């Protein structure tokens, strides 16, 4: 199985990818990173993290590398992926974390530079799009470029899968109350063409699109076209919650829904359950893609018509990263 | 000539804003007395200096037993029990009850025993007339003595639900409000009555919470009782909130039809605003509406003959709701 | 009679540039903004002008065309030039440029606006050793031959009036300042590279972040006698606007707190730039201030053992709008010289 | 003495328990006194917005908490004198309510049958301990002692190092300090202090600091020579103290840094950094104070010199580590 990884983009997701590989003592080794910033600044950002605290392992750097837990990781600085020297240290699978290569066509550049596979940390149009412990069995040995969808997709999918398997989802709409992220603005000022993205993120509730609305239908194809949604971005640094309002294929009670979800979470490393009265800071550093919260289930029933609201927490950074890593570990062995 | 002399019980966020709004609109209502647990010095400091709305627009001073606001005295009483408030001293006739401790007819009766004639409660207060101005204020009459203006979220939800119900019918619906933190919550993790989530640091968390709209809505629009449920997610913004409603309607619709219907309902409506601008919560701070419908967030999800309709309205849960309280107060005084 | 200059162009319609317009309209200035240069579309600029997270809705109407804003019914041209020398300032006869981008903070750089047809430039930031004005501290150093001028920084505009008053009353022998300062656009929203400065890379709304300010170092431009006598820095903190500067000085006289506060009170009298408070205010109370600086008598502290004395004085400032009111007073006088 | 009681299971009290378990202390917490139900206390112990999930099991009964399998009695007395500390034999009381910050007030716990009291705050004229500055002042006859305040625990090691190396002639400090429970969530009455009434997460708020009164008890040669205050700001925990001093010697920055570095060597209470840290990096710190050499500043004109030195502190967990050090020593005297 492939054991050598390269990371393109050592931002929030890239840095956490490394952290989680080390934490689970993966046999995968990160051999190289591509990013335009100096090793000294990357080392600083690896070592000190506003959301997750001090890095658990030693961190140092040289002019062209980081040294992490005594191991050397090359730092390349190519603006175009086609130029990254992935062959130099034998980088086989690229975790593409920049946001600038979110298509098969764009990520082909890494294969052209000598890698064997690419795992894209975002939705990436019409390609295999995997939420681990939902549809990771769709992968096979011939796949070369795959997506792990988005954080919100990894929250929504397991919950949608459980409801669909138990009851049928006829139609549904989701809203994620979502921690602010780097695509937003610190102060009011231009942020590309999206007006709301221009607004001070830590001072506002901000409506925003969600990657789940396009990606969910690739993950659970029976639900393609049956689900829409969006986000409200709010001033918490990480930790998010997805609410899904569905019409189901049969009549249910709150207990029945909660039981079905509890069953779906049993011995499921990707999908957790809680009936504790938690809040978002309790999900920070979670090792699930999604934690269903039985305390927030609500059934609104008027005869033949019933609306079912189900709610799951997710750490949009580290939780989603644990999912990426599960998918990567499987992807490497194919 | 109306029943113009008012007393405020509870000079907190809502009480102080009551005064600010009455003065802003040059109301004929005269606030003649306040009851609160704290000194006039402290109440004057809080009235003058506001973290959400800025400097008070009028002069503020105090004496040992009064505030002096724009040169007009307001008596300050410190009675923990409302039956002991001497409302007759200055002739306070209508009491704006803003403490949270008297949210029923039986409790707010104390003000009437203490010599007031009417009470308007700034919160849901059980099975009593419960008014969202410009939704059901025509249900008030001259015999009402204790009435509620529901909650902020009810004032946000009701006009949007009334419009949809009138134009399309609502068969069933569920709401979530993404809601600014309030004084019922906690600064640091620590006990906060019986509710476990209320104990958690409010400016550092998304905190699920119950909403007053969930019981108050079938009092305001009786055709909808039993048909809506909902809750809140309390989040770290200081004021400014947004209510999402997911409904099944009585007919099939397009987003444009929905937006047009809501736009028509907002026209010449001082309580209910409309936007198709890409606003965010800070833009609703200081709003003079109870609710502002946002056409940019309308979403129809349809499969077959099944349709879910998501409609969204903003509200300033402080000042916006207070403008509604004041409209209701002004009418109640004239009855 | 030679009329004062009345037509302004704004280079950079960021926070400062937008607030420049706001303040000119609020004061019903004689000065009209006739043009703006910025690379962002009029649609987005109109959206940002109309809706402000810090100051609320714009008080006048706003609309736009593909190449203009229409503000209070008046058209303002919008150009999109990357190089200042290419801005067509002569089209609407922009005479004074308010240079708000941060990319032209020197005489050499800002003279490009003169090449582009403007007559004078006022830079909204420190700009090396050029004429540098804190209004009501050293604006009487301006004259008719000044063509490119700086208004220093917000922190300079906070520190200087307090330092001037102390220097004039008592003497400042040496001093150091710390500003506990609202976060700004030069910082980061999430932890990530922000040029070469390590602390600027850290999430601004989630941290106390030490940061430079040249305010004290270059104070000799504004108060020559204090050149080289002051140092300081900032702690950037999670408030959206509103800041406070503390100055610890060795003075040239033994003083009491009352004596310090009285001298500062006299300095703030009939002074539209420098206010005084003895109220127990907090940062949100300074948001929207029309002063450059507001001295707070409640925070004065004298620590003294024998002849050894330290004096702490503290002034609030709205690092956005308050600083902008200073920029506008400077601009109005500059226009008449 | 090994059996402890906690009066007040707020931020400090819960973290006292957390740290005691973390260091595998032989101290045994046998009882807690707080007006809140065990249900709610167990929920707050389990789930912490600043430090994350509690690392041990937590359960409860109507009158107890069960922590890592061990029962801790929970009493609900509003007056300390009525707390029945003799029932489980609580000998040393960690007094964390803020309502008994004097000898005369904390005497109540001795009348209630405890042997000694350690107060988590300044408490007037009593022995006031910053661990690794003056913990050698404690002896076996002391019955009521203070661990000063978080800011004092930050300031003291920095002031002792400067004073020992250079002399501090006079100084003034400002701490840029995380908001705390004594402040207000929304603008509204908060006792008599006007600034405390203001929304803490939305403002810079000038405030007193415990270090102003306590530092002279910790370092007696400096009594009357230091003053200061706080600016409370919107971070949940993590703070930073700046001290501006007139020293008794002329110095360079490197000389100051070096002197500080030496003071932090083999010193479990006082850390050192030359990295470009920010406040979130101090959250969870196991020091009372971390001196930051990157912020050192020397301002000199002629033969006048001002020296600015800066130290980080986790005002919650760091200070609690110092409290625990002092408690462990106090229990053995
Ligand atoms: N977002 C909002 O704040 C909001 C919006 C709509 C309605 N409300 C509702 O209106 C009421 C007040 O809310 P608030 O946010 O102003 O609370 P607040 O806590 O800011 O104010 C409560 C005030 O009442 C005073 N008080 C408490 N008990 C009292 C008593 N027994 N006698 C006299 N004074 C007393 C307090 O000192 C404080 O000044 C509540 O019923 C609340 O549900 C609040
Ligand atoms: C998580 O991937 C990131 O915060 C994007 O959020 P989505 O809501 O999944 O688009
Ligand atoms: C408004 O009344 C106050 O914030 C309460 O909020 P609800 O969601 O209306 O209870
Ligand atoms: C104000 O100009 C801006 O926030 C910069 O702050 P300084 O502290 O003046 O550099
Ligand atoms: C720490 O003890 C608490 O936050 C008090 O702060 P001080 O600045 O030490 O009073």
């Amino acid at each position: 199985s492939m054991s050598k990884v390269g990371i393109n983009g050592f931002g929030r997701i890239g840095r956490l990818v490394l952290r989680r590989l080390l934490e689970v003592k993966s046999n995968i080794d990160v051999v190289a990173i591509n990013d335009l910033t100096s090793p000294k600044i990357l080392a600083y950002l690896l070592k000190h993290d506003s959301n997750y605290g001090p890095f658990p392992w030693s961190v140092d750097f040289t002019e062209d590398s980081l040294i992490v837990d005594g191991k050397s990781i090359a730092v390349y600085a190519e603006k175009e992926a086609k130029n990254i020297p992935w062959k130099a240290k034998g980088a086989e699978i690229i975790v593409e974390c920049t946001g600038f290569y979110t298509s098969a066509e764009k990520s082909q550049a890494h294969l052209d530079a000598g890698a064997k596979k690419v795992l894209i940390s975002a939705p990436a149009g019409e390609m295999k799009t995997i939420v681990y412990n939902v549809n990771d069995d769709t992968l096979d040995g011939n796949d070369t470029i795959v997506s792990v969808a988005s954080c919100t997709t990894n929250c929504l999918a397991p919950m949608a899968k459980a409801l669909h398997d138990s009851f049928g989802i006829e139609v549904g709409t989701m809203t994620t109350i979502h921690a602010y992220t780097g695509t937003q603005s610190l102060v009011d000022g231009p942020r590309g063409k999206d007006l709301r993205a221009s607004r001070a993120a830590a001072e506002n509730i901000i409506p925003h699109t969600t990657g789940a609305a396009k990606a969910i239908g690739l993950v659970i194809p029976e639900l393609s076209g049956k689900l829409k949604g969006h986000a409200q971005r709010v001033p918490v640094k990480t930790g998010s919650v997805t609410e899904l309002v569905s019409i189901l294929g049969k009549k249910v009670t709150a207990e029945e829904v909660n039981n079905a979800l509890k069953q779906a979470t049993t011995n499921n490393e990707s999908f957790g359950y809680t009936d504790e009265e938690i809040v978002s800071s309790d999900i920070i550093g979670s090792h699930f893609g999604s934690v269903f919260d039985a305390t927030q289930t609500e059934i609104t029933a008027v005869g033949d018509l019933q609306l079912v609201k189900t709610v799951a927490w997710y750490d949009n950074e580290y939780g989603f990263v644990t999912q990426l890593i599960r998918t990567l570990e499987k992807f490497a062995k194919l």
